DNA sequence: ATATGCTTACCGTAACTTGAAAGTATTTCGATTTCTTGGCTTTATATATCTTGTGGAAAGGACGGTGCTCGCTTCGGC
């Protein structure tokens, strides 16, 4: 993903809405190397996490209400700290980076 | 006018992945070993009889420096 003349380091999504989302109907969540052969300027390593953090549905999002602190408590009560410990390996999509 | 809001380029280790070099068992080709028969070596008087191979004969062909002065011949003299 470095020293490559064919990659693009942009911030927005120019044509990504069509180049990257078609794979949702084309390929599964495996063998991402088939995607980079058709989408120029994008590498599979960043594309995986982009697809993940963009097309996920089950996330703790919204405004901080009077019922979310209990959610945080029961989240940090499942196995422990969760952010950086090994217990993050079994947390479903609850990665530490978020 | 600026800090945390989420978003994503990318430099933190890790394992199940594609296929060429290196160690491993296995049957097959070929070389080795071990059986078999059968003569080698002693003897026995027998003795057959017919050929082989020899041998001392007969008898042959086969190859086994330099004067020096008597005397020998040939013409050759008148």
């Amino acid at each position: 993903k470095s020293l490559d003349p064919g990659l693009k380091k942009g911030y927005w999504a120019p044509e990504e809405d069509a180049k990257l989302l078609q794979a949702v109907a084309k390929y599964g969540e495996q063998d991402w190397f088939k995607i980079r052969e058709e989408v120029p300027g994008r590498s599979d390593a960043q594309c995986r996490d982009r697809y993940l953090r963009r097309l996920h549905f089950s996330l703790k999002k919204g405004r901080w209400n009077l019922k979310e602190e209990e959610q945080l408590i029961e989240l940090i009560e499942k196995y422990g700290v969760g952010h950086w410990a090994k217990i993050a390996s079994e947390l479903p999509h609850r990665s530490g980076s978020q």
